């Protein structure tokens, strides 16, 4: 029987898609949005998918020169910098993964538990529902995925129709005139005067600042190389990989454009909440924009203690969608797709790492032969990580050093193209047309610019981790 | 004729003690006491010369094994880590001493132009007076070391002498029962109550705490490089190395230990500074301690706003003192002194980096013999840089990339001794009875974590300059 093989659209540019988008696109954006205006968060989305794109075209390039299997993405820096930085990164990279499964577990668990104790159900303890919920979850994610390959690609083909409605059901809502319950949280359809009104930043509050709003964002525009991690189970990797990754990159960032860009010529950055502020004749003079409508909002901006609006809602694209479940059903989508994609990616180098004959550190971890063409024992190293990042469930203070983890990789990848096309080496003879050193040496700079000027402290301990490590290997 | 060669006196200890006195002795040291109190005072500086004292052992450890020429402090870092990083640090260091000097003809020429315009108006312009003075002193200073050995061996014990007799000022000043004038701003003979009052933190301004008080003062402890630089003109390395650095490292953490506890129990933190602040009977109530010595400074602490006292006037050294110009005759030593080291110091190993024959790319630089035994090319060469830098007469934004140019070669220093002792390697096989390779172990990890501690900036700034040449000589 021969193995299972996947097309470039269901193996390469849904999982991409699926693995960048996230919930930053439901309930952060919005926001984002409206303390940066519109034209200074698209430089912030064109600044990020620079860093992206770059790296998508470093590993475009890596996919364009032979045959890998799948997770050998460390194989360029072990055959270019040494195999003590191939598989100290390999291992990095597997254990980034692993956690950010958990992450994703734990987000999703959140949501769930939010939704199911406003309906009722008194819960069993207000912080063990996020531990029952994740790891009941990460277990039926584990099943699906030790089913096999297909089952894996029927779930995500799932998700991304989740998404899809999703977009239609607020992009719908949104051409809608508007009720007395959305106009009084401050949705009005589109106008020309919030549009030019809400082009210029406002901000607020302790962290509303160029430097946080990229802090916040540049994070979730990653997850590019979930389609290079399989980059074994494709038709042709090589025609595949660099035109489902780059159309990937390309399409997720229209739709980050166009969510902004919408979302913020629709809604008015303060708005009261109650249908007890309409205008009134003869009360003198109003202050504020949407007067103009019919609304009263000046006790708000007078106090600054009201709850809605773009600046203060955190939820309000579920607000101005036709129905609002299909928002909740699309988080759902969003982070079980991304927990999904980290776990097989995991799985996936892992197995590649205990199977490694010039990095024997973790060669040891296999017992059984699990000849079922699938890695076991790289499914539950994982499973075991993501199982005990899930029981301390709270990961807000372990988020920069892993997510500095995943930097020192976009880092090496650039480096080692780099450093092997200028050093003329034996065996590295990309075709990929749009490849060039010096824009990897740029990408591999500015990681690490980028990686220090995020957190410094989370930085030095991600490098000091791959030094001990990389130290223990050749002592 | 034999060429001239110094004792363990003359050409280590002397050197190491001026290099590691600075102003910081005279002009902010009594002001750290003051922030910090006593004992966390003395905990900042025991905390300072344990990175300088495990340095001192390794260094102590490179000089018992074998003969080395002056200026080949990078040799090890050399032979231990391949020629490039041997250079490239050798080039950093021989740089961020040529800064040194202008960095401490500025601090001299401040001095001056201070002294001078209260004098009267000889003065240029205090912009041009700080240039002018600069360019002169330094030529002074590079006619003294071209001259030969012997003459800067001379000036440098005259300067010792000088200092001597300003702590001897300082210190027969505090035995005098005060006076009108001292009393008036704050200086009390030995008391007891003051130094109880005083031995806890009390922090003032934006920049009053632990982190500032420590990135002030350690800085300004380092310079036990001075001794071995010039290895290749004492009688006897081997023995003259270790004893003159341990015994400069000790004793002059003794005198900073004995003026913090001494200047701490004479002079309280708040005073007025007229003579009109006598105790008045019947005056009802006065708050503060000097309240029971006569004077009455209640007005400064309600308001704030006086310039006088241990925390707020920079120069009561200069007041406690019997006869005060020999204070300002003691910061001339102490700045012209460190300066006439670094001077040395960056000649002797740019004229050892212009003739190495592992390390070609400033090779270059010679077209004159010079055969008079002085490196004359290497004199000229640190010359033009520190002119350079004294036309720009403003450096208190440069001192933080050439403060870390100096803990890149001292974490260097120290990982190379570490892994050439663990890796057994042919040929280091030191005498020195106190090494240990796991004290190195740990002054090379603290190095980096203080550099990235005290301005993340400038230490990827050090960092990627070294990188720069590095791989400018690998490609
Ligand atoms: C959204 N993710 C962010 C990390 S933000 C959350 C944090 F982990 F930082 F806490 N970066 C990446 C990068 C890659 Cl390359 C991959 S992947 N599957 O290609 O290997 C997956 C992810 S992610 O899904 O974890
Ligand atoms: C007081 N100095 C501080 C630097 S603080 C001022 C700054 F430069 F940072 F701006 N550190 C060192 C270290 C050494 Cl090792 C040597 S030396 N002569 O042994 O090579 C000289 C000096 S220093 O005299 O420059
Ligand atoms: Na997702
Ligand atoms: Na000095």
């Amino acid at each position: 029987k021969e193995p299972v093989r996947f097309g470039w659209v269901k193996g390469v540019m849904i999982r991409c898609m699926l693995n960048i988008w996230g919930v930053i696109l439901y309930l952060r954006l919005p926001w984002i949005t409206a303390q940066a205006g519109i034209v200074l968060t698209w430089i912030i989305i064109l600044l990020s998918v620079t860093v992206t794109s770059i790296t998508g075209l470093s590993i475009s390039a890596i996919s364009t020169n032979g045959k890998v299997k799948s997770g050998g993405t460390y194989f360029l820096i072990s055959r270019s910098l040494g195999p003590e930085l191939g598989g100290s990164i390999g291992l990095i990279f597997a254990f980034a993964n692993a956690v950010g499964v958990a992450m994703h577990t734990v987000g999703f668990a959140a949501t769930v538990r939010d939704l199911l104790q406003e309906y009722g159900a008194p819960i069993v303890d207000p912080i063990n529902d996020i531990r029952i919920i994740g790891v009941v979850s990460v277990t039926v994610l584990l099943a699906i995925s030790l089913a096999g390959m297909e089952w894996e690609s029927k779930a995500q083909v799932l998700f991304f129709l989740v998404i899809m409605v999703s977009f239609a059901n607020y992009l719908v809502g949104t051409l809608i005139p508007p009720s007395e319950d959305k106009a009084s949280k401050g949705f009005f359809s589109y106008r020309a005067d919030i549009f030019v009104q809400n082009l210029v930043p406002d901000w607020r509050g302790p962290d509303g600042t160029f430097f946080g709003m990229f802090s916040i964002f540049f994070p979730s525009a990653t997850g590019i190389l979930a389609g290079a991690n399989i980059s074994g189970d494709l038709k042709d990797p090589a025609i595949a990989i660099p035109k489902g990754t780059l159309m990937a990159i390309f399409w997720t960032t229209i739709s980050y454009l166009a969510i902004s860009a919408t979302i913020g010529s629709c809604v008015v950055r303060d708005a009261s909440g109650v249908l007890n502020d309409t205008v009134t004749p003869g009360w003198g003079a109003c202050e504020g924009l949407a007067c103009s409508y019919g609304w009263n909002f000046t006790e708000c901006t007078q106090q600054h203690s009201c709850h809605y609006g773009l600046i203060n809602y955190y939820q309000t694209m579920s607000m101005v969608s036709g129905f609002a479940p299909l928002i909740t059903a699309g988080i759902f989508g969003a982070t079980l797709s991304s927990a999904l994609a980290c776990l097989v990616s995991a799985a996936k180098v892992f197995q590649c790492l205990c199977e490694d004959q010039l990095y024997p550190l973790i060669g040891f971890f296999g017992k059984g032969y699990g000849k079922n063409k699938e890695p076991v024992r790289g499914y539950l190293l994982a499973y075991a990580i993501a199982v005990a990042f899930i029981i301390i469930a709270e990961l807000n203070t372990i988020a920069p050093i892993i997510s500095n983890f995943f930097l020192c990789s976009y880092a090496l990848i650039n480096f080692s193209c780099f450093h092997a096309s200028i050093t003329n080496s034996p065996g590295w003879r990309p075709s990929f047309q749009y490849y060039n050193k010096w824009a990897a040496l740029f990408g591999a700079i500015i990681s690490v610019v980028i990686m220090f000027l995020l957190t410094w402290w989370a930085a030095l301990i991600a490098i000091g981790v791959v030094l001990f490590l990389l130290l223990y290997v050749i002592y």
